[PDB]
This record gives structure tokens, C-alpha cells and sequence, in this order.
């Protein structure tokens, strides 16, 4: 079998290109190819110099590839060195921080976010000195910079999309060139995305799916003539680069040539390359879950795909003997367990025991399981899949039994009570078809009879149901104690602690057994009666909260809380909800904490033993009558055994199956997913490493034609993460000294928005640094090496004002500084705005619509809602989902005021805006950022001011993984607007005025955005 | 480890895991017998390292089968004939060594 080849450039008769993300080079004179550059990450992009001898390599790091940088390749010595130290950060649809292209003078021109507020600000700079100085070119944010005679052609958003083809909102590929010999004019913005663009003597050649397909085109210097030179069918051609005679490029993993003379192409023939080692090595608890309690204090677990039944200690480990993909193991007996089998059609029920070896594996299909238990009597087992149903699946038989189906969410929350004999669970339900919000109520099947009861009423959310031991009684949480908390900063209150247990007893008569009521004087033995249940109902009582789980006991109840607490690090880091273990002492009433620091937690079968998940990510097993004795899950002793060519076909038919099986519209699903299959099946085994496989499957997602499919996570590579060492300054080399060139910050009393330098007490602007950790750093040492080697430590510095101005501090030397920029960029806006509207005019930024955008608002309105006029700047605003909640403060208006006997009015609303309101908007907000600037224009708020947006409108709600932890994201939540339908997707949002932002407005310093939004708001302040 | 040219294929042959050391970096290559086939020379499975027996590599490394020769650094086949290099790596580390362990050719 071949290799996948791609990402190549030309220089004559030599083709590098990328071949097992390491860097090779071909010569087509000879016709031998051999590997150049390894070892050092995932190459995604080599660019030739002019003299065709050294090379631009970008290279990314860190598990995910989430860091990137750049190299110098030398191939007259062999020598290697890196050239950034901005650790820019990078994904799948966004590799930032690259080549940008290269200067009459031949040196080279990069591309990078580095030091910029947001990501898609990928501005141009100049590399000088092997990266000891870099110099701004202010041509605003661009992809690809080309030079012809003596003009600047600039390439804006002129990457790949493969993700997204026939893509045609409003962050598609352009192009501008110079004119007025300073002056620059938009030459190629087609309908659809451009990218990858070249010069071939006075013709710009770039590739386009205007016709539905993948094609090299080309046009003159004046964005005229267009002209179509291939017609490709197979795949798309992708990553065009040139030495000024013939044009490079790769497709279906090839890499061809194209003659802009001959207007002929032809494929090179390069063959075998390399073919690593197939049977690979892998860390366990890297790719675990599902861990489990089983019999005989043994531990059950799955990872990569691969399950197992171990020893606490995992000394004795059993792997258990199934094909891949066991989604989940379940206790199912002494020496038995259950399991789900994954595979291409579905998922399927499977027992296995470890003591005798057998392990039947029914055929009944069950669809997408995502919860599954067994009973304890070890008979049945009950399941939950993505048709919204729950079922009991014959351990014996194999035969599935759907209970109850419902058709808001998944019955993922449910327990069986220890007789075997009732089944309670959480049922998703909607009062009405277009409701707001999806209720849930506790149902509890009766397998005699087999009729389901409803343990509680229709009105809120009631969860976690459990039943005790001697199943008389069914205990539950439910979100009804409601109690508002207020918000410390704006006029607002929301339910906090709103949790609360209950209880309900089986036989009628019979009273809360919390409630403590004497036997004597109670008359019980009655029978069991499930009718009407919901209204013995009785409550627990333990003081509100959030409890996600209660576990009843003989005299004592186990509640799992978690405190209230932020959302930031959950939203974006993804950070884990620390939770605790609470005892309720039925008796004493008295509440107290068992167990700290947890952030998952399961329970076994007998009820005796504890299994958990701290916040240092280790799991734990505990008894739960004596939780002092905990020990430390081990699972990194025996090594995880894989072969990678039958990983990545099960992980490609996955993503294939999820990309069908979420999509937004079904009926396109079942056309799309069978028609591009077997195509990109056949490349998979040219993948022998994760990037490549990635390059396939993307390519595979992109032909749903549709916003939001994305994939991130996975392990891409075994190299640490490039480091940055940042104070939150610009650093100039003048002379033989680095002089800091500007300082940042924002709300200097704010927490993380100033250089820790201004902590001293002094700007250290205009001042030249000397030495740091007493090397000293200038026309020598590069300062960006020096302080990436220090990143996370405080150094020393030595600084030079003016005159004899000698500071000597101890730094922290920070290891991202972007916020800090943000914040610096937002107050500087705002303080423009404040002097141009001589005061009135306020200024708002959102950054984006999640917890950051929240914070971001409500910052600001809070200080610049009372101005006669006010401008929200939505540009680059990432989207997330509470555009609703921000358009609803921006809805109020201030209808009337408050007089105090002492002090000024009071407006009512509190959070009204009280005059005039602008919107700005670029291409770069999306998803909900769209959702936002349609909502301004539709609602009337105001005048939108801007450029198109980028035009992606459907939501995605990932909820399963790949064996090696990727995250594949499929377009599931396709957005309607009234009197639109689903038109912003794959255009976005046309502003009132549009307003674009040429090349040259960067090189004046000048806002053209921001002024316009300005003055069109002074104006309609004259009334 | 084997290298495949012709694919550029990589795979691992031996697990044993052999002990080694600057001067003693035992458990390599010996030779190659007349059927082409590659005759390895190590210490895993015997109780001194100085005893680095010869085996014949068999489907990759799946099976060993010993030579039974005693203790070899190099073996060479001529006109059927088996030549025996005993201790005949390099000595860096001791130019003009004449001690017992000397390097010797049996035939
Ligand atoms: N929950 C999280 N932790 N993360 C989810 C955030 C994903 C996000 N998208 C958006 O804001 C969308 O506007 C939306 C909009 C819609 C549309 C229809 C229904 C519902 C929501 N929201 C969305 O995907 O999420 C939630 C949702 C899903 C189902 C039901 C209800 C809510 C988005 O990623 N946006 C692009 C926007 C690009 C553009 O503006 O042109 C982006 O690439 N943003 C970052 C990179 C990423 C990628 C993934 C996660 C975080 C950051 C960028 O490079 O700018």
C-alpha cells in the first residue's frame, strides 16, 4: 500500500511535500524521494524560499495540535532551527501562524495571531534575524501576501475549507491588490470560497467550487477574465503553491503538476515512502471511562474501545474478548458482566464472564445505546438509546422490550429496584410542540402488570430516581424549591440552590420514612399500590442545594452536592464540576461531608462499595461503611494493544455514521452518507498516522455542505505543547537593544488585564531591556526564545528608562497574554468612542455569545448604557447560545424614573439602554453571532454596521467520542428565522451599511468601522 | 528491527530486551546463512551476557532456532563451510588488548 502525500511547493525540478506529518522531498529529474525534516510534530505546510535552498516550515504541537510554530530548514548543511516562539494557538479549520508568503527582497512574510485581542486577526509580519525582530506590515488580517510588479496582492481568508465545501457566507476567500501605489482594491470575491492563491507571470491562479466542484482557476491582475483550467471529479484539489513557472497542488492523496503553458496536468509518480510499525502501544488511562464496581471488589472499565475486568491494583487484568468498540460494561453477575458491542449498524447487548470464558453476543439491535443497566437478580438488563426510548433486553433470549418512548430527549436516568419488580426513571416531556422548556417526570414501569405509574406531576425536572433496599420506597431529586439568589453585580436573580430530595412509599398508608414516625403508632403492612403515588409524595428534610444524586440507606441517606460556582473553565477548558459526598443521618438530622474533591461518582450493585473520580483525575474505591480506607484505581501497569490500520477504519465508519445519523435533515442524510462512503473509505488505508486519517475524514464531513462539522480532540502526537513567555508587551529591536514598544491593560484595578511589569509600579512603554534571568537579550539573544524559556516562573529583569531610570524586578513570566490584549483593545475603543462623541456615546464589546461574552457585556453595559447613544460591537464574536439573553437587555425600553427625597434618578428599566443604539459586525461573528446581527436588524434595535457575517446557523451538541477521545461535531440544530427560513446558513447577515475595511484603512490607523458607527450615531443624536 | 526498502515497512523482531552496555553492546546481528537467512547473536535467554549464543531468525521473530555453536560475535559461511568469530567486536576502549577474551576465528 501507498502513503497519503500532500501540502506541496515547487522550486524547479525539486517537490517537497508532507508524507507521515514529516516533511519529504522529490526529485523529478532523478525520480527519488527522500525524508528531509522529522521528529518535530506534525508538519502541515513547507514553503521554498527564493533561492530554493532554505524552507518555512510550520509545525504544530501539544496532544490535540493546539500549538504551533515555525522553523528554518537549511538544505545545504541540514540544519534545522526554530523561528517562533509565539506558541500560536491553532485547530483543524484555523491553523493559524503560518507562511504568509515572501518580499521582493526574499524574505519572508508570516502570518500570525500571536500578539493579537482575537485569533482571526492573523496579521502580516516580517521575519528578520531568524525570528529575533519581527516587522508589521498593518495590512490588516490576510492569509496569503503575493508580490507583482511591485504590487501587493493580498489574500484574505484564503485557506482551506474542506470541512465545508461549496461554502459561500461571508468570511470566503477574497482578494485585494495595490493600485494607487498605496491604495489597495478588491479584485476576486465570487460567490462562493476562494483559496490557495499563486501568480504564474501576470495571471492569479486560486482554486473554487463555483460549479460544485473543486477547480483551478485563474484570472489577470485586475480580477478579469476568469478562466477554468481543471475538471477534476475525484476529490478536491487543495493547497496550490508555485515557483513562477508551474503550479503545484495535492488531491486524493497524490501530488500533482500543472504546466500554466501547456494548461496540462500530471500526476507525479513517488510510491511507497514509509510504513510504520502497525501494532501500537497505549496508556490506558489516557482513553478510559465507563469505569465500574463489580463483584469480589474487581473493577470493570473501558478505554480505546477495549474493555476489561481488573483488580483494584490492576496487577490481574482480563481483557475482555470482543471485536472493537464495547461502548459499556455493566455488572451483570459473581463472575458475569454486560456489555454493548458497537459497530457499523448499530449497538448490541453482550454478556461475557470471566471465570468460564463464554461470551455470547446477541443480534438483536438496539439502536444508539447511551445508558445501560443491569438487574441485580442478573435476568434482564435495561437500555436507553437515541430513538428516546427505554427498554428491558432478555439477558437469556436477547429479545429487547421497548417500555415507554419519549419524544423530547433520551430516558438516560433510571434505576431498578432490588426485587427486580419496577423500573423508575426520568421521562423527558413537552406541555406543548413548541414549548421552551422540556419538563421531566419519574415514571416507574411494574414488570407484573407491565404498566407504567407516574411517581411525580408534570411541572419541573425530577431526577436521579433511587429505590432502597427493601423496595419500598422510591427516592428521587427534583429542581422544585424554588428560591431566587441575587446577583451580586447586575439588577438580576436566578435559581442556585433549588434541589430538594422526596420520597414516596410504595404502599399506600405507609409514611416518609425520614419523618421518623413511631411504628406504634403507625398501622403499615398494607400493599403495594403504585396508583396515584405522585401525591404521598413527601419531602426530605434536608436544606435546598444541588444535589445530583441520593442514596438511601438503612439509616442514613448519601447526597451528592455540588456548590455553586462559575461556568467560565467548564465552557471553554472544559473543567470537571467538583462535587462532594454528603450523609444525612436520619436520625440525627445532622448533615456532614464524607468524601471532598469529587467530580464523578458510581455505586455498586450491593450497595457497599464506592467508586469515584477526584479532581486530580484519579479513581478511587472506598466502602462505604468505612470510607477512610480508600485506594487508588490502577490501570497504566499492563500497556493498551492496538492495530492502527483497524482503528482507523472503525473510527472513519463512525464518523461517517455520526455525520448521517446527526445531520439536521434527514432525508439529505441517507443521498449524502451513501454517495461519499465508499470514495473516502478507500483512502483510509493510506492513513498510517492520526493527522492523516484526519485529512480524510474532514474532507468526508465537508461534503454535507454545511456549517458547524468540526473535529477536535485526539491524540495527534506524543510532543509537549510549544511554550510562550509573555509580559503583555510589544517588544521593537532598535539598535542592539529590545525596547518595549507598547504596554498593555484594561481596567488596571481588574484581575489578569495589565502587564505584571505596571505591578512595580511603573509603565515600562519606551523602556529597553537589558538582560533577563542575567542573559542578556538583544542584536544577539532573541528576547522570544528567552522568555518562552521561562514561561510560568517570575525571572529577573533589567530595565532602562529615560536618563538613568534602572529597574531591576522579578516578573511573572506569563504564558498567554491574549486576554489581556483583548481587554487592552476593548478599553482603548472605549475611550475613543467616549472623546470622539465628546462623551456621548458608550461602547460595548462582545466577544462572543458564551460564559466570556456574558462577562464581557455585562462589564461594560453596566457603565455605558446611560449614554445618548451606545455602540455594540459584535465583531469576531464566536457565537455560543445567549445572543437571546443579551438581545432581551437591548429589547428593554426606559419608560420612566425614580426620584430620591436624595441622590440622581434611577431609570426603570434598570437595565435599559437609554438612547440610540448602533451594531458593528464583520465577517468574522458566526453561529450565534449571526443569530445576533439578523436579531438586531429583524427587531429593529438599531442600524447594523459592518460586513456580512460568516453565515453558519447550525447548532451542534456533540454526545459521543471516538475510541481515541476525538470529538466530532455534526451539524444537528439547523436554526429557522421567521420570514427567512434557513437562509443565513451558508450566508449569514447582510449590515444596513456595509463598510469594509481595505488594506490601506490598516495602514492609516483607522477604524473605518468603529468612525462610521461614531458619526451615524452623532448624527441621529441631533433630534 | 527489520527495514523494508522497497515500502519503507519498519518492524520490530526481537523482544528479548537484551542487556548491553558501551563496551558490551550484545544482542545483534552475526550473519547470514546460506539460505539468506539472518543469524542473530544474543544473551537473552542465557544465564551469563558473555554468552551470546546464535539463533536463526524464523517468520520475523516468531520462533528462534538455536544454533547451537557456543558463544559467537560473527558467523560467515564459505563453501558450505561455517566460520566462527568469538569476541571479535570492537575493543575501542582497550587498543592493544592481548588478554584471554581476544578475538579469534574458528572454521
Ligand atoms: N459548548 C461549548 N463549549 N462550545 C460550543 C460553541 C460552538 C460555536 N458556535 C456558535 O456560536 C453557534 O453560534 C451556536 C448556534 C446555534 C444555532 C442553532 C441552534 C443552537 C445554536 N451554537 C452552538 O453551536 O452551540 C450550542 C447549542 C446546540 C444545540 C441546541 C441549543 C444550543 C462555535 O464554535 N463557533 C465558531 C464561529 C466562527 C465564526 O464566528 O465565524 C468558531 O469557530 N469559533 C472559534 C473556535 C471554536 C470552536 C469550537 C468551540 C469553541 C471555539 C473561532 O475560531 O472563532
Amino acid at each position: 500500500m501507498p502513503n497519503l502525500l500532500l501540502n506541496p511547493d515547487i522550486h524547479g525540478d525539486r517537490i517537497i511535500f508532507v508524507c507521515c506529518d514529516d516533511l519529504w522531498e522529490h526529485d523529478l529529474k532523478s525520480g527519488s524521494t527522500r525524508k528531509i525534516v522529522s521528529n518535530l510534530g506534525v508538519i502541515n505546510n513547507a514553503r521554498f524560499f527564493p533561492d530554493g535552498r532554505k524552507i518555512a516550515i510550520r509545525v504544530m504541537r501539544g496532544s490535540s495540535l493546539n500549538t504551533a510554530d515555525l522553523y528554518f530548514y537549511n538544505g545545504e548543511n541540514g540544519e534545522i532551527k526554530r523561528i517562533t516562539y509565539f506558541s500560536g494557538k491553532s485547530t483543524g479549520r484555523r491553523m493559524f501562524t503560518d507562511v504568509a508568503g515572501f518580499d521582493p527582497d526574499g524574505n519572508l512574510i508570516i502570518s500570525t495571531d500571536a500578539m493579537q485581542p482575537f485569533s482571526s486577526m492573523t496579521c502580516l509580519y516580517r521575519v528578520e534575524n531568524d525570528g529575533i525582530n519581527f516587522v508589521p506590515l498593518n495590512l490588516g488580517p490576510a492569509t496569503h501576501i503575493l508580490f507583482a510588479d511591485g504590487r501587493r496582492v493580498i489574500g484574505r481568508n484564503t485557506f482551506e475549507l474542506p470541512h465545508w465545501k461549496g461554502y459561500r457566507g461571508g468570511t470566503r476567500g477574497k482578494i485585494w491588490i495595490e493600485v494607487n501605489s498605496g491604495a489597495f482594491k478588491k479584485i476576486v470575491d465570487m460567490s462562493t470560497h476562494v483559496s490557495s492563491p499563486v501568480i504564474v507571470g501576470h495571471r492569479i491562479y486560486f482554486i473554487t467550487d463555483i460549479d460544485g466542484f473543486g477547480q483551478i482557476y485563474s484570472t489577470d491582475l485586475d480580477g478579469k477574465d476568469l478562466r477554468k483550467h481543471t475538471s477534476f471529479t475525484d476529490y478536491y484539489p487543495r493547497h496550490l503553491n508555485t515557483d513562477g513557472r508551474r503550479i503545484l497542488f495535492s488531491k486524493g492523496g497524490s501530488i500533482y503538476i500543472f504546466n500554466p503553458d501547456t494548461e496540462k496536468i500530471e500526476k507525479i509518480e513517488i510510491g511507497d515512502l514509509e510504513s510504520p510499525e502497525d501494532r501500537i502501544i497505549s496508556i490506558p488511562s489516557k482513553f478510559a471511562e465507563d469505569f465500574s464496581p463489580l463483584d469480589g471488589d474487581l473493577i470493570a472499565f473501558v478505554s480505546r474501545g477495549q474493555a476489561f475486568i481488573q483488580d483494584v491494583s490492576g496487577t490481574y487484568v482480563l481483557k475482555v474478548p470482543e471485536p472493537l468498540r464495547i461502548r459499556y460494561v455493566r455488572r451483570g453477575g459473581d463472575t458475569k458482566v454486560a456489555f454493548i458491542h458497537g459497530t457499523r449498524e448499530g449497538d448490541f447487548l453482550g454478556i461475557y464472564d470471566y471465570r468460564t470464558g463464554k461470551a455470547e453476543k446477541f443480534e438483536e439491535n438496539l439502536g444508539n445505546v447511551f445508558a445501560m443497566g443491569v438487574d441485580r437478580n442478573g435476568k434482564f438488563a435495561v437500555v436507553a438509546n437515541d430513538r428516546f426510548e427505554i427498554m428491558t433486553v432478555d439477558l437469556e433470549t436477547g429479545k429487547p422490550t421497548v417500555i415507554e418512548r419519549s419524544r423530547e430527549a433520551m430516558i438516560t436516568d433510571f434505576t431498578i429496584s432490588d426485587n427486580s419488580r419496577f423500573i423508575a426513571y426520568g421521562f423527558p416531556l413537552k406541555h406543548g410542540e413548541t414549548d421552551g422548556y422540556v419538563m421531566q417526570a419519574i415514571h416507574v414501569y411494574d414488570m407484573e402488570g407491565r404498566k407504567i405509574f407516574a411517581a411525580t406531576t408534570e411541572n419541573s425536572h425530577d431526577y436521579a430516581p433511587a429505590f432502597d433496599a427493601d423496595s419500598k420506597n422510591l427516592y428521587y431529586l427534583s429542581y422544585r424549591s424554588l428560591d431566587p439568589s441575587p446577583d451580586r453585580v447586575v439588577l438580576n436573580f436566578s435559581f442556585e440552590v433549588v434541589s430538594k430530595p422526596f420520597v414516596i412509599p410504595l404502599i399506600p398508608g405507609s409514611p416518609n420514612p425520614t419523618k421518623l414516625v413511631p411504628r406504634s403508632m403507625t398501622s403499615e403492612a398494607g400493599e403495594y399500590d403504585l396508583n396515584d403515588m405522585y401525591k404521598r409524595s413527601s419531602p426530605i428534610n434536608v436544606d435546598p442545594g444541588d444535589y445530583r444524586m441520593i442514596i438511601p440507606l438503612e439509616s442514613s441517606i448519601l447526597i451528592y452536592s455540588v456548590p455553586v460556582h462559575g461556568e467560565f473553565a467548564a465552557y471553554y477548558q472544559g473543567a470537571p464540576e467538583k462535587g462532594v459526598l454528603l450523609k444525612y443521618d436520619v436520625k440525627t438530622r445532622k448533615v456532614t461531608e464524607v468524601k471532598n474533591n469529587l467530580t464523578d461518582l458510581r455505586l455498586s450493585a450491593d450497595r457497599k462499595t464506592v467508586m469515584v473520580r477526584k479532581d486530580d483525575g484519579k479513581i478511587y474505591t472506598f466502602p462505604l461503611e468505612k470510607p477512610e480506607d480508600e485506594r487508588t484505581v490502577e490501570t497504566d501497569k499492563r500497556p493498551l494493544v492496538s492495530s492502527i490500520h483497524e482503528e482507523f477504519l472503525q473510527m472513519y465508519d463512525e464518523a461517517w455514521k455520526l455525520a448521517r445519523d446527526n445531520y439536521w435533515n434527514e432525508a439529505v442524510a441517507k443521498e449524502i452518507s451513501e454517495r461519499i462512503y465508499e470514495k473516502y473509505r478507500n483512502l483510509v488505508p493510506l492513513c498510517k498516522t492520526r493527522y492523516d486519517l484526519s485529512n480524510v475524514i474532514v474532507e468526508m464531513q465537508g461534503e454535507y455542505r454545511t456549517s458547524h462539522s468540526y473535529e477536535m480532540g485526539g491524540t495527534f502526537t506524543d510532543k509537549d505543547p510549544f511554550r510562550s513567555g509573555r509580559i503583555a508587551c510589544d517588544f521593537k529591536l532598535d539598535g542592539d537593544h529590545y525596547v518595549v514598544a507598547k504596554a498593555y491593560a484594561g481596567d488596571y484595578s481588574n484581575e489578569g488585564e495589565k502587564s505584571p511589569i505596571f505591578e512595580y509600579g511603573i509603565d515600562p512603554t519606551g523602556y529597553l531591556i537589558e538582560d533577563i534571568d542575567g542573559e542578556t537579550v538583544g542584536a544577539g539573544s532573541n528576547i522570544y526564545r528567552v522568555l518562552s524559556e521561562k514561561a510560568g516562573t517570575s525571572a529577573r529583569i533589567r530595565l532602562s528608562g529615560k536618563g538613568g531610570d534602572k529597574r531591576d524586578l522579578m516578573i511573572d513570566i506569563l504564558d498567554d497574554d491574549r486576554f489581556i490584549r483583548y481587554r487592552s483593545w476593548v478599553e482603548a475603543n472605549r475611550r475613543y468612542v467616549h472623546e470622539r462623541s465628546k462623551g456621548t456615546i458608550g461602547y460595548i464589546h462582545i466577544p462572543d455569545m458564551g460564559m466570556m461574552g456574558l462577562n464581557e457585556f455585562y462589564r461594560l453595559f453596566i457603565n455605558e448604557s446611560s449614554y445618548q447613544g451606545l455602540i455594540v460591537d459584535v465583531r469576531f464574536n464566536g457565537g455560543g447560545f445567549v445572543s437571546q439573553l443579551i438581545i432581551e437587555k437591548l429589547m428593554n425600553k426606559r419608560i420612566g424614573y425614580d426620584n430620591p427625597r436624595r441622590g440622581t434618578l434611577s431609570p426603570y428599566p434598570t437595565n435599559s439602554v437609554r438612547g440610540k443604539i448602533i451594531a458593528i459586525t464583520n465577517e468574522y461573528a458566526g453561529s450565534d453571532g449571526d443569530i445576533f446581527s439578523f436579531s438586531f436588524k429583524k427587531l429593529g434595535l438599531g442600524k447594523l454596521i459592518g460586513t456580512r457575517t460568516w453565515g453558519g446557523v447550525v447548532g451542534i451538541t456533540p454526545k459521543r467520542r471516538l475510541i481515541d477521545g476525538t470529538v466530532l461535531t455534526q451539524p444537528e440544530f439547523a436554526f429557522w428565522f421567521r420570514d427567512a427560513g434557513f437562509g443565513v446558513e451558508n450566508y449569514g447577515v447582510d449590515p444596513d451599511v456595509e463598510i469594509e475595511y481595505a488594506p490601506h484603512d490598516y495602514l492609516s490607523g483607522k477604524d473605518p468601522q468603529i468612525d462610521y458607527a461614531i458619526d451615524a450615531l452623532i448624527e441621529e443624536l441631533r433630534n
